[PDB]
RNA sequence: GUGGAAAGGCGGGCAGAGGCGGUUUGCGUAUUG
């Protein structure tokens, strides 16, 4: 297949590491505006200076600072989005989408980082009788991963910016040669050097809207202000597997994920098929691992129980995605005390650790539904 | 009322042929002051 649309659920946000300030935003209506800075500045001198440079740099009492325009001057702006929430006393920083042209798209590097957390998921659940004989080529520390004994029961005692999936990353897609350490990962080695996703054709306007995520979990729940694609928008993007990139590759790859091709038939053939059935077995687990909690809100629930009846494959994306959703993590559920001790190894909490909420506490969703759902067919 | 007189060290010759800046890594998660 080429060219697979895809259609969004819940709202989703791709970040890009940047924030509206006030000085950029003047609300005249529910409706929001995005002043453009360089154009009005530079609009706002034929009338006139140095104050412009002055009142910036100061952040006064925002609502004055952008409606001070007003005076012998409107309609300045850029890209209007909608506020669709009951806020918006300025106050805010609206985490804005990345946008090509002012134009939302989904980069690919995005859509591709939720497939290889899927197919990770798969290749440690079928692969310790089969995970000793990957590295017993040229590792010699799967005798470590035998007495231990399934490579998950060895790592949650192996452990015990932060480099943690370093080893299990090297065991499920590229083992090297050696190291200071036992083994490490190598690019040269992976069946998804194969997989090539592509950014996906634009969005539009009019599926962009500024949300007011709340966060719970805490009896005071806090807000955030973020723009996200409206649920309903579907655009289309290319995902193919490049099976010539395979044949070449035949006695290179050295890896899990490779023991787990060479069992459904050719390896260089059922990669694709593969591919797709570790996408529903790990959001569907994740998906259905979230109607245990009920903290949420209720409405929450009637949106899981509708994500099921509904074709194609279920995948998150984006930012509201939780630490369950972009994380080996919930298969480490079922481990408990195994990763009890190394959870606090790390920390959570801030501001010692968190002793019954220690990862899953927060939820952020938008206006009661729970973001960053994206299926594809 | 000179061991002198005259006599180009130079005519021809591409530092050339082959070679992907590359492979993996989801602007995100954690909790409060």
């Amino acid at each position: 297949m080429t060219e697979r649309t895809l259609k969004v659920l819940s709202p989703l946000h791709i970040g890009t590491g940047n924030e509206l300030t006030p000085v950029d935003i003047y609300p005249r209506e529910n409706i929001i505006h995005v002043l453009d800075t360089e154009r009005l500045v530079n609009d706002l001198m034929n009338l006139g200076e140095l104050n412009e440079i002055l009142a910036l740099l100061k952040n006064p009492p925002a609502y004055i600072w952008k409606g001070y325009i007003e005076e012998f001057h409107l309609d300045p702006s850029d890209y209007s989005i909608y506020t669709l929430k009951i806020h918006g006393r300025k106050s805010m920083q609206i985490k804005e989408f990345i946008k090509l042209n002012g134009r939302p798209y989904i980069p690919g590097s995005s859509l591709k980082g939720a497939i290889r957390t899927a197919v990770l998921y798969k290749a440690l659940k079928e692969c310790d009788a089969r995970a000793v004989m990957r590295v017993v080529s040229k590792v010699n520390g799967d005798v470590a991963r035998d007495i231990g004994r399934d490579v998950l029961d060895y790592y949650m005692s192996f452990l015990s910016r932060k480099r943690a999936d370093d080893l299990l990353e090297a065991i499920v897609f590229g083992m090297e040669p050696d190291r200071r350490s036992k083994i490490r990962y190598e690019p040269k080695r992976d069946p998804m050097k194969a997989l090539i996703v592509r950014d996906s054709k634009p969005v539009g306007r009019k599926h962009l809207a500024v949300y007011h995520v709340e966060v719970i979990g805490n009896p005071q729940p806090i807000p955030i202000w973020v723009e996200a694609i409206e649920p309903g928008a579907a655009t289309d993007v290319e995902i193919h597997v490049d099976t010539e990139a395979l044949r070449l590759n035949a006695d290179y790859f050295n890896g899990l994920l490779w023991e787990c091709l060479k069992e459904r038939g050719e390896p260089g053939e059922v990669f694709e098929d593969f591919l797709w059935e570790a996408v529903d077995e790990f959001y569907t687990a994740v998906m259905k691992y979230e109607t245990i909690e009920v903290q949420k809100f209720s409405q929450v629930r009637s949106f899981y129980a509708s994500l099921e009846d509904h074709s194609g494959h279920v995948l998150r994306l984006g930012w509201g995605s939780g630490w369950l959703a972009m994380t080996i993590g919930l298969l480490l559920v079922e481990k408990g005390y195994k990763w009890e001790n190394v959870r606090k190894k790390l920390g959570l909490g801030k501001k010692g650790s968190g002793f019954s909420r220690e990862f899953p506490k927060t939820r952020r969703l938008a206006d009661g539904m729970p973001m960053g759902w994206v299926v594809l067919e």
